[PDB]
């Protein structure tokens, strides 16, 4: 039969899909959600054996326990337990693109399980047995008779066991198919792996069931009055005395309830459903549910006889909320939204794609602790608690069928071929019929990164005549289809148009207003944080705060997909794309989130928690005007806190409670602002604490900040009369300058300060030179690679260019005595095939006091790419335990990915001055330092810099973050200026033209002076 | 041009056609029609099938053909005859003046169809005139009204022949038979000749 | 598998729908509408035998024809030869209506034909048959070797029969289930044959 092989085959013997059941015998069990003692979780140890085919395995395994398999756990993913290398692959199918065929050679795991029946369950009653999730196809057998198959991994796939099982002892039979008709449709960007990775349950239903209840909530025009209304359908026989009953509490409080006989009311020529039943119930003032404040009632419903005995019960909990379209704005409970979200898939380091509780809540409380209030679940639907835990901490949340044909040639291919519609409508009719009652889902998605094909347009109508209450979205075929409610592009920039053929990415903000354009538009992914990146997401929020109808959208991504690796010595390291010998591969394309694959944030996560913010601030004299953007709460769990500080050092501060009404404003005074003593830059710092512990966070959290330059004073201080002058000494190869215990030295033929002591210490391992690269970025590399460079990348460019390569030439070497100092003055021009890429001409000053004053001036042929930095380095010989600075920070920071850092006096452990990219590259800079100290040195001015034990030249040859080892002494990189990182996308030059050093010609000034 | 999609029987009647279940079923139904069809000139109107109420299947694959094939409108008669899923009014024995409202579907004086609230759709009767026996009374009043009014664009008589089967007597003569006459039961006797010709294509 | 009462079956092996075609190797004919030696009719005499349930069809049936056979032209309704009575029914199923199942006891036409097949057809090329209308459901074997399985008895069910067939005589065989899953969107007022 080859099952497996044809798309018209997507189960066998399954059962309907429908909502979360748990056949409660017990109302008050259903009511307050407690685990049934109809619902038994099969999961735990199982019996598993890999084989390279389904031809390889052996008919005894159908009635016996192989002695060769192993015990293991389930769920499970059968490649995080060694049976087979998982494999990672973007866009390319992993297997050859031959629909509806798979290879021969198909992994396949024989998984058992032996487990005891209870008599009570088998003499009344249906069994069945659910598999929430199969990777990708699977035949059940029980006690050694075939029961049925299923495909589609991502839903559950139930079948009636009732007439199977036998009081005592049974065995169970799943053979698990790698590769199915199903993977062509499961090509998402992501490993690739197999096996039972969700909930295995047995579910106890009676014969005479509730087997789906749909619920909705409408509402008059100001919501202040609600219609819940449940339709609930009955399987089994039917008989005058069967009620329904649906009650709806709010908490301990019973709302409203109703019952009703089975039969509904007229719907054609041949009568109504005598099957099924409409309560419907009013509701005065009802809580509304939003992410804002997800209010929620429980929703009970029995199916019992006249005289009062129940049958059994089911339940879920009810959000009263209006999701709608309405002149062009998406709304909730009729107030348009501004999407704070995010992609998230569903991964662990250690367990693969098997999700668990713990990591869910870690993941929910790190987002909205990071301001985010929506999930897009890409790009299928998610295990069932998942909805459960957005419904009740609040997130909207987009549900998106399990369908994805990246790797088919169109991409439309399949998704326009009549062929396929059947696969596909089950995908995402089954999804529908699983999470309709679930409030945080607010739009269904038909899939992604599948061209757009006539199926998409007959699924989106399905849709919308189901389920009028969600609108429906899909991005396929250019963003802005026939088959989508919401432009909802990936990667379109803010300004920036990138006009592709047939499927342009326009700019967000023209996008809007083409000809006979009206929808709103929300990305479906953008601001791509691969690695080092996030630059320019604080163009994105400002034009979605300005524009009403962009309204957001879906960073891409959460989490990065790397997986557990064990070194020789048993240690852990964090691997990509190839390092299972998977080949082909797409090697780090599967890091892009804001978090570690162990939740530790990347740097990048601080930025959007700050543009992200839900309080806007202004100033204007001691007057600070905070806006709220909440639609529906008062700001009543916030205070604002304010300090005023000089360069760093404290002057003031203070807090008021802040009463802000949803979309309104609170002006507060700052109080008399008492001069200051002494030179400098004021600035003032609000921050925004709630006091109270929440679901999601803890007392004093932060949600939001904002700084402002108040009044600055120049300093007209004339120094001191320096107490000594400087001596210099000349010599062939040299020159030398000696200042009390100190001592530089300039070599004649570099050019280059190369020496520095202090008392007989060596201060330099690698003389003080510029550079103009950086270890490149995973956006700078893009998609360019060793086996097929893209010409087109940064780091080609520069390559090309020869800016790695350029050697610093000397043009001129001076030193002359002044009356109190002693300056050196040099030039360079660094070369590459004959050209002159860049000219550096500097002067040094040494003076009475110590300090050395640098001052950099340099040229940029206006034809060579735009350099990477306009900087100095060096490698000092010392070691220390902190850095502190007076500059942006706390944590890292770049030009176009700088706005969350705040400027502040800052002092960290050295380590935390390096970011632990998986892919390393240039990392830790922090910008608009004016003062940087480090052992027993001080550097002044106005510049980036970055500290840490291993140089560019490292981090650019080293491809695993484990691999890197400590250097002697400190690399320091100090630059004048730095180029953007972009991140826009990660395929392509994505840096704004803004963020480019373009200039021509640059300068900059540091003093390096002792401490 | 009509599906192959009929569930008359079923109680109530789109117990299939809005089950998704049935939606694989009924899509081949539609797509294979169009694909094998959509290049006859003769062809200027697709059809969903008949008389299987109206379900969300009807929807999607009303949808579908819209997408594929622009050139042609879709009807579909069934829930009422002017659901989302066709694009003509096309009821089925809507009288010219007299009102009929059955409860969900009822079937309007066709005049007074086109003028509903919010209505705009062309309306032409995918069967009317029920040619059975004796029958045809009341013909004229229906041209007349197609005449005066624009949006009245005609209709499909019910129906073209007589689907009488031949039998031979004891003598060997043949007779024209009908339901019931093959011992087939239940049956629903004369109600199979409907046509405005004789089976063997004399006209009545 | 019982296909016949598996909605989620609709067919098996069959190949994509399209409009007429002939493969002529000469454009004049084309241009003209002429009959095309690469489209063979198949239609003729047959050979058919009545059976009460798929259950009573003898294996012997798919290798060789069955004595007890008739030779009868096809196309034909098998009721109007007699070999059972056609149902006139207008709204009510003419089946217990428990979808997607039909009676136990489902009328079966076993049809089967001889014909033979020129090298040149299998030397280079696809050979294969088309059946425009089969009511309700069916299999087919041919040589004795499955083919495939169809359903929509109003539409042409295409199967590729380039690796079954050999030079010279082959043969057939169709097996027809009056009853199937089918039926269930097949309830036109009109005769059920
Ligand atoms: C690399 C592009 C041509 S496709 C690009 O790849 C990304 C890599 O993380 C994501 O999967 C995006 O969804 C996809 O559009
Ligand atoms: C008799 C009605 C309830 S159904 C009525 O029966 C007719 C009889 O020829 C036709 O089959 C019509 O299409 C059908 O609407
Ligand atoms: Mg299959
Ligand atoms: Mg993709
Ligand atoms: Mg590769
Ligand atoms: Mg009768
Ligand atoms: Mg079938
Ligand atoms: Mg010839
Ligand atoms: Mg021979
Ligand atoms: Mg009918
Ligand atoms: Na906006
Ligand atoms: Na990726
Ligand atoms: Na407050
Ligand atoms: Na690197
Ligand atoms: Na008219
Ligand atoms: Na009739």
């Amino acid at each position: 039969r080859r099952d497996w092989e044809n798309p018209g085959v997507t189960q066998l013997n399954r059962l309907a899909a429908h909502p979360p059941f748990a056949s409660w015998r017990n109302s008050e069990e259903a009511r307050t959600d407690r685990p049934s003692q109809q619902l038994r979780s099969l999961n735990g140890e199982w019996r598993f054996a890999w084989f390279p085919a389904p031809e390889a395995v052996p008919e005894s395994w159908l009635e016996c326990d192989l002695p060769e398999a192993d015990t293991v756990v389930v769920p499970s993913n059968w490649q995080m337990h060694g049976y087979d290398a998982p494999i990672y692959t973007n866009v390319t199918y992993p297997i050859t693109v031959n629909p509806p065929f798979v290879p021969t050679e198909n992994p396949t795991g024989c998984y058992s399980l032996t487990f005891n029946v209870d008599e009570s369950w088998l003499q009344e009653g249906q069994t069945r047995i659910i598999f929430d999730g199969v990777n990708s196809a699977f035949h059940l057998w029980c006690n050694g008779r075939w029961v049925g198959y299923g495909q589609d991994s991502r839903l559950p796939s139930e079948f009636d066991l009732s007439a199977f099982l036998r009081a005592g002892e049974n065995r169970l039979a799943v053979m698990v198919l790698r590769w199915s008709d199903g993977s062509y449709l499961e090509d998402q960007d992501m490993w690739r792996m197999s096996g039972i990775f969700r909930d295995v349950s047995l579910l106890h239903k009676p014969t005479t069931q509730i087997s789906d209840f749909h619920v909705a909530t409408r509402f008059n025009d100001d919501f202040s009055r609600a219609v819940l209304e449940a339709e609930v359908q009955m399987c089994g026989e039917l008989r005058d005395y069967l009620r329904v009953t649906v009650s709806l509490w709010q908490g301990e409080t019973q709302v409203a309830s109703g019952t009703a006989p089975f039969g509904g009311e007229i719907i054609d020529e041949r009568g109504g459903y005598a099957d099924r039943v409409t309560l419907r119930l009013n509701v005065e003032n009802p809580k509304l549910w939003s992410a804002e404040i997800p209010n929620l009632y429980r929703a009970v419903v029995e199916l019992h006889t006249a005289d009062g005995t129940l049958i059994e019960a089911e339940a879920c909990d009810v959000g009263f909320r209006e999701v709608r379209i309405e002149n062009g704005l998406l709304l909730l409970n009729g107030k348009p939204l501004l999407i704070r979200g995010v992609n998230r898939h569903e991964h662990h380091p250690l367990h693969g794609q098997v999700m668990d509780e713990q990591t869910m809540v870690q993941d929910i409380l790190l987002m909205k602790q990071n301001n985010f209030n929506a999930v897009r679940c890409s790009h299928y639907p998610n295990h069932p608690l998942w909805y459960t835990l957005c419904d009740r901490y609040g997130l909207y949340v987009v549900d998106e069928a399990n369908i994805e044909t990246h790797g088919m040639v169109p991409m439309n291919r399949l998704t326009d071929d009549p062929r396929w519609l059947p696969a596909m409508s089950e995908r995402v009719t089954r999804m529908v019929q699983r999470d309709r009652n679930h409030p945080s889902v607010i739009i269904w998605s038909l899939g992604n990164e599948s061209g757009h094909g006539a199926n998409h347009d007959a699924l989106y109508r399905w849709i919308k005549s189901v389920d009028p209450s969600r609108p429906v979205q899909y991005e396929g075929g250019g963003a802005d289809t026939t088959a989508t409610d919401i432009i909802c592009p990936m990667y379109a920039r803010v300004d920036e148009d990138q006009p592709f053929p047939a499927v342009p990415k326009w700019s967000i903000k023209k996008w809007l207003s083409l000809p006979g354009e009206t929808r709103p538009l929300i990305l479906c992914e953008y601001a791509h944080a691969m690695g080092n990146s996030l630059g320019g997401f604080a163009k994105y929020w400002q034009a979605f705060r300005q524009y009403p109808r962009l309204q957001g959208g879906f960073v891409w991504d959460w989490v990065d997909q790397s997986l557990i690796k064990y070194d020789e010595n048993g240690n852990p390291w964090s691997a990509y794309g190839g390092d299972f010998g998977d080949t082909p591969n797409d090697r780090q394309f599967c890091m892009n989130g804001l978090v570690f694959a162990d939740r530790t944030p990347h740097p990048a996560l601080t930025e959007a928690k700050h543009q992200q913010q839900f309080f806007q601030f202004r100033l204007s004299g001691q007057t600070i005007e905070v806006t709220s953007e909440y639609l529906f709460r008062h700001s009543d769990n916030e205070l604002l806190h304010w300090m005023v500080a000089l360069d760093g050092k404290p002057l003031a501060s203070g807090e008021v409670p802040l009463d802000v009404a949803p979309q309104g404003k609170q002006l507060i005074e700052l109080p008399e602002l008492p001069q200051p003593e002494s030179a400098g830059q004021l600035w003032l710092t609000v921050r925004v604490v709630q006091p109270n512990a929440t679901a999601w966070s803890e007392a004093g959290h932060i949600s939001a900040w904002q700084q402002w330059r108040l009044a600055e004073n120049l300093s007209v201080t004339l120094p001191a009369a320096s107490h000594a002058i400087p001596h210099l000494t000349t010599s062939e190869m040299d020159f030398c300058i000696e200042l009390g215990n100190k001592r530089w030295q300039f070599n004649r033929q570099s050019g280059f300060l190369s020496q520095m002591w202090i008392g007989d210490k060596k201060q330099l391992l690698t003389p003080l030179r510029d550079q103009f690269t950086r270890a490149p970025l995973d956006n700078d590399i893009a998609v360019s690679e060793a086996t097929r460079i893209d010409p087109n990348a940064w780091v080609e460019r520069w390559k090309a260019a020869g800016h790695y390569q350029a050697e610093a030439a000397l043009l001129q070497c001076t030193a002359d005595t002044l009356a109190d100092a002693v300056l050196i003055t040099t030039a360079h021009a660094w070369q590459h095939q004959g050209k002159t890429l860049f000219i550096s001409r500097k002067t040094y000053r040494i003076d009475g006091s110590g300090q050395m004053a640098i001052t950099v001036d340099v040229e940029v042929a206006s034809d060579t790419p735009h350099p990477a930095r306009i900087g100095l380095n060096c490698q000092l010989a010392q070691v220390a335990e902190r850095v502190n600075w007076l500059g942006l920070g706390p944590q890292e920071n770049y030009p176009d990915r700088l706005t969350a850092a705040c400027f502040d006096r800052w002092d960290l452990p050295l380590s935390d001055m390096y970011t632990p990219y998986v892919f390393p590259s240039e990392n830790g800079l922090r910008c608009g330092t004016r003062e940087l100290n480090y052992g027993p040195h001080q550097w002044r001015g106005d510049f980036q810099f970055n500290i840490s034990r291993y140089s560019q030249q490292q981090l650019m040859e080293t491809s695993h973050r484990h691999l890197l080892h400590a250097e002697e002494g400190t690399w320091l990189n100090i630059d004048g200026f730095h180029m953007g990182i972009g991140g826009d996308d990660s395929w392509s030059p994505s840096v704004s033209a803004e963020f480019q050093l373009s200039a021509g010609r640059y300068h900059y000034q540091l003093v390096w002076c002792q401490k």
